């Protein structure tokens, strides 16, 4: 909120704050104090360097011992023959006990003052009021009276150190004592809570984090934004997808042939489309050999099976949710059921003959939604929210992709698909010599085997490497598995029918 | 480890130091002060900032006495007007911080002056610490109880001595030390040890008040409870959280239990020999009926159909409950079915079994061998298991535990009986040699109702069932049902 405000105040001290440098700032011409009053915070008596607490220390020992000593009985103000030296032995004091206060001072009027400074290792003194001396301001004031950040001038030069006055009233006001702290070795966090003047004016919200430099120097712009789950190019912004550790801002999902999926859909579309019309096609031709043969609802209700079995090609090409396996399963082990039971089952009558179908239908349907009622159940119920999950994202030693997955349930329902087939294989193989005005269990037993052959060897495909299996090429899988099984299915029973 | 030493070397102090009462102190009259010169460390530490205040501004007044005497033109005319410098100088030594109560500096430059915080108003008049100082930077002490024409003085004094310039001079500060918390269970703090709290179960934890007094803390048991000195107790058998040391796992007559598996057993035995007294009579004008496959069919179903009585007397597992499920279901199939299928037979006639029977058996070891896969591969393991605790009132009890499973299961042996009770109904007018469809169907429909009772009060509550009440429920409805099922198609085959 003030940082615009410091870039607009300051010329040589601008460059020096911000780097360090005391190059540029020795070559800048000053005309006076050059100290900063506003850019600052309130104060530092509670959020402040180790240094700062001891200078304060040091001055309020030697305000106490000057204090007792100017309010003790019978004041004599003789300080003209050896006062001076206790003053001056209380000054030099004052300065060789902290390792961080640069120069210390006295004065007092009721018309002296001595003050001294660490020069090269030595303590020099002199009898002159030199550096602090808030006698005006004290006297105007007439306790402790802070100041602000500011740079010593010396022979017409920008010292090269921030100073601060601490200055304490000698007791009605008579004295001024004065250390002068050296903050140009402190430091400074702009991202700390409550501190000298805590600005963090780089790094708001976004990906954002200030975890700063501990030892630097009473200077600014020290302070690592650091990028929370984000890329790193001083600056932080964010990812491409849900895929952390972004060494590079590169993707980590696979790509997707819209093209060769666009097409996928179509077909299957055209196909459903192909069937309906079918549907409506039967239900035209009523009264033809095909009622005789076989009866018209067990026609209409392969083709309602079929159509609720190409379910599973359009469920893929969305993105994967936990909604949609549940369909695909219901999907394709209803169509299953209510396709080749009736295929089945129509041999069945055929066999019986040789020697009433819903009725020994339904029956199927009934055991499959109670199946299907518990599967749901057990998996909404329990292992959807607690702790399992169906929708799973698996790598492929680089990339990543969704799927759905599979369980031991998959792997008993094929178990059944097999055996429910097994006896069709054994009835197709008993009827071998039936009497038949149109031959159709030979397409029947042609639809059962290619079923039994191709299922097992999708199903086998799928339950084995399922975890190395990209979301394009199990499509084409379903794709490629749906369409000569049921497509085979349906033209044996149908295109027959009308030649 | 010295807390055995520091208990024998003590008389009025000791029990003035770990109560903090100065009414018995004041009473023990004593020549000279005394001192706990074992203090389990030096007086080095950041504990309290008193000390560090105390020392600051001894630092302080010891960095001005010996940069002003040992200055250029120190003429040191040191009776005329110095005093009223020293004097300044001492009196400000004990004015400026909040816990120091005597101050005092010697010099012979003998000379000496001393200020005393006496009650408010801080009066100012005119040993070891002077003698190892000539014996000999800082000179602390240890922590000592001062005393003289009074008792030992009810107050912890340190001192703190130094020096200037050699040794000439000796400025002293008596920091009041007895305001200062301690804790016995700190990593590095003054007597940093364990008077009587081992930490094989247990924890201290500090508190905030009172002054410095030894055994200031309230230990904690962990997976324990405490004596209701305060010290530790192993809890009870798998109970955390013991508020009394008293048993969870709750009280389990025998007596009773006994009593069932033997009458189950007896029962069984007594199934047994119905099926070797059937393979005696082979030959009879009864079984040309009901065929001797399908009652010996019927009693194997029954006699495993049995096992649920005995499983639960045992401690449940893992493998239990699943034993549990595969028996029910299996003799329920094997039972009920032929049962059913007798009476096809008699209505498809009035217009063998064992293939139309294997189906059955096949969709139920299909059913079963899924389930199990999916407990004993998943949900065995990873996060979940077959073990359940419940509570009756505020007391647990271990179980097996259901899942929707086994209502679908309940809603298909219904259903499987509804299409018995249809085909009972259909035939009401056959004429027959024995009467036999009139017990069957007597036997399908109690099956049907005790069946549905059963299930639903076993799932509705199955959360406060104690363990021996579950065991009674399911001998009561095994023995109506089953035994009602075999007495029906048996015993009148005898007469």
């Amino acid at each position: 909120a003030q940082k615009l405000a410091e870039e607009v105040p300051m010329d040589v001290a601008s460059y020096l704050y911000t780097g360090d440098s005391h190059q540029l700032k020795r070559a800048n011409c000053s005309g006076r104090y050059e100290l900063a009053g506003l850019p600052g915070k309130w104060p530092a008596l509670a959020s402040a360097h180790p240094s700062l607490h001891r200078a304060l220390d040091t001055l309020t020992h030697a305000t106490n011992f000057l204090n007792v000593m100017l309010q003790s009985n019978k004041s004599r103000e003789q300080n003209l023959q050896d006062d001076l030296d206790w003053y001056q032995a209380l000054v030099w004091s004052l300065l060789e006990g902290e390792p961080s206060i640069s120069r210390a001072a006295i004065t007092f009027s009721t018309q002296v003052f001595l003050q001294a400074t660490r020069e090269e290792s030595r303590i020099l003194l002199q009898d002159l009021s030199s550096s602090a001396p808030h006698l005006a301001n004290a006297t105007l004031e007439t306790h402790f009276k802070w100041s602000p950040p500011y740079l010593e001038c010396e022979n017409g030069s920008y010292k090269p150190g921030w100073l601060v006055t601490l200055s304490s009233a000698i007791y009605e006001f008579r004295g001024v004592m004065k250390v002068d702290i050296n903050l140009q070795k402190v430091d400074i966090d702009q991202c700390s809570s409550d501190g000298w003047f805590s600005g963090t004016h780089k790094c708001h919200l976004n990906n954002s984090e200030c975890m700063p430099i501990k030892g630097l120097g009473f200077v600014l712009g020290a302070y690592e934004c650091i990028c929370k789950a984000g890329f790193y190019h001083y600056v932080c912004l964010p990812c491409r997808e849900g895929c952390p550790f972004c060494a590079d801002d590169s993707p980590c999902f696979v790509q997707e042939d819209k093209y060769l999926r666009l097409a996928i859909i179509s077909f299957q579309a055209l196909c459903m489309l192909l069937d309906f019309v079918s549907m409506l096609v039967v239900y035209h031709f009523r009264k033809a050999k095909s009622i005789r043969a076989s009866g018209l609802i067990l026609l209409e209700t392969i083709l309602f099976g079929s159509l609720l079995l190409y379910f599973p090609v359009v469920i893929l090409y969305f993105e994967p949710s936990t909604f949609r396996c549940i369909l695909l399963r219901w999907a394709r082990l209803l169509g299953f059921a209510t396709v080749y039971g009736t295929v089945t089952l129509k041999l069945h009558r055929v066999l019986k003959v040789f020697l009433r179908v819903m009725r020994m239908l339904a029956v199927i349907l009934l055991v499959v939604f109670w199946f299907l009622i518990g599967w749901t159940s057990s998996v909404c119920q329990n292992l959807e929210k607690q702790i399992s999950l169906i929708g799973q994202g698996k790598t492929s030693d680089h990339l990543i992709f969704n799927m759905c997955l599979i369980d031991r349930w998959d792997y008993m329902t094929a178990v059944a698909e097999f055996l429910f087939l097994l006896w069709g294989v054994y009835l197709c193989y008993a009827v071998r010599t039936v009497p038949s005005a149109f031959h159709e269990p030979r397409y029947m037993a042609v639809a059962v085997h290619n079923e039994l052959i191709i299922s097992a060897i999708f199903h086998t495909i799928r339950f084995v490497l399922a975890s190395r299996l990209q979301s394009d090429w199990m499509l084409m899988l379903y794709f490629a598995h749906t369409h000569l099984t049921v497509t085979v299915t349906i033209g044996l029973l149908l295109i027959p029918k009308f030649s």
